[PDB]
């Protein structure tokens, strides 16, 4: 059973993150990662009971002294695939900038692109049409990241599409 | 009467932001946006009484649940022009990076460059002469942003120049 | 006696920062700069008693009103050389992005590359092998920064090597 890491960043579409997790739970073992901002839009009670939710604070529950496991490193090794849905314009920019100041971006900055990484951008039309969207998505493409396009613009792809896109890929490999 | 959005970021020159707003109030309808760091140098009592000042917290006064208006989107649509004076080296870098973690940078990341956007950089000479200044300003130029050059170096352009530069442009269009 | 600014950013290797300072104290006048995250791994009591340690808060102890000295500017002028050991992946990215949101990155964003700046990256192997490492280090190289390579991968270079590398350079100039 594939290990799928699902992540949410600060887009209003994170309100659908619980449902997205539900779409993956039967087929895969699911763990969730959220940014602080995503918590403004996500209700934890909407998530499957079996899914462990990790936040920035969890980095310090795992590590306390030298030698201990570093959570972003353990999740990166554990995952067969990472799906960021929603991917906010800010996190999109931080990924393109190679920055890492929280659990999600640390996992990504430690990423080995031999492993599949999918993103479902979700942002207002004005940010979607702004020039940095095409610039950063182009950079993510070069890295090997797979874009699950928003719905026409910038609204997050539907959970069912995110799920079937990842499932079809896995079964083909 | 043109709608002018005036913004201040974390430079000591933000102490002059109130006066800058005063220069624009008769000619335009003015709204102000400040970053958290700019508040170290700006005195709110120096602003025109008629000017509404928006901060990061205001994003949450406008939005509470799905469907509500998102402040950075409403200000971006409302504005005929955006003027950032002072523009700090940090915000300059975030703009060039397509990042958005506060009200000001969210407005900019949602910007449609068909609308004029002027910047008045303000930083110590050492930061002004540092290589990233020319690199980021070059990127802003390509986007279509209009630079109001600092005074010789890196001291913010005088409010009167910022004002006449924006006014002359508007009247020509 | 050369003025050496030693800095630590958020890597576990910062636990060795006190010892690194000790390596430099006899030969140079040493001042230390730390990021907030580095404080998770550094024990202040491990530092030489004679070394003043500066943090982000110190920026506000030095400056209170217009005209006062700005600490990152004073340290940049004071230093003959800057050594960042450890350099985290995040600070590496912020340097390459020309960003400055804390004392360390403000000093760097104000840097005049005629003065030597050495970096000793320290990060988990997964981050070291990630594509942004080579990309950002390449950018730092172009600026004139001198890389003191990690030990095979990504573990920080030993303090003795960091010290002799800086000392040999100085004595040659
Ligand atoms: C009410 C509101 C709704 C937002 N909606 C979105 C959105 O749909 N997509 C997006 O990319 N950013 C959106 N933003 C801006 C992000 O929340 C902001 O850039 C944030 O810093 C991103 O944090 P993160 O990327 O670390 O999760 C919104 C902001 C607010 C206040
Ligand atoms: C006392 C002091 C004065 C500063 N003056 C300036 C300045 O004139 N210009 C600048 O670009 N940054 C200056 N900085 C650094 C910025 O305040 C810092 O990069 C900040 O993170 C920028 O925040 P913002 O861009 O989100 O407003 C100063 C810092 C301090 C502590
Ligand atoms: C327990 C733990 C250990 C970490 N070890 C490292 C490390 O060795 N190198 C690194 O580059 N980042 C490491 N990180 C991630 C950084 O601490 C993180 O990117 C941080 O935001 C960097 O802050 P700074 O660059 O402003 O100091 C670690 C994180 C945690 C929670």
């Amino acid at each position: 059973k594939p290990r799928v890491l699902l992540a949410a960043s600060g887009s209003v579409a994170a309100i659908k993150f619980g449902n997205l997790c539900h779409c993956f739970t039967e087929w895969a073992e699911v763990r969730a990662v959220v940014t602080k901002s995503s918590l403004h839009f996500l209700d934890k009670l909407s998530l499957p009971q079996e899914v462990t939710l990790y936040t920035d604070e969890d980095e310090w529950s795992s590590w306390n002294k030298i030698g201990d496991p570093v959570l972003h490193i353990e999740l990166r090794r554990w995952a067969d695939v990472l799906v960021i849905a929603p991917l906010s314009a800010n996190t999109l920019g931080k990924i393109a900038g190679g920055l890492c100041d929280n659990l999600l971006t640390c996992i990504i900055r430690a990423w080995d692109y031999t492993k599949p990484l999918f993103v479902a951008p979700a942002m207002n039309t004005l940010m979607w049409n702004n020039p940095f969207t095409e610039r950063h998505l182009l950079s993510l493409d070069e890295l090997g990241i797979t874009l699950i396009p928003p719905i026409k613009n910038g609204a997050m792809a539907e959970p069912s599409l995110i799920y079937s896109t990842v499932r079809l890929f896995w079964e083909s490999q």
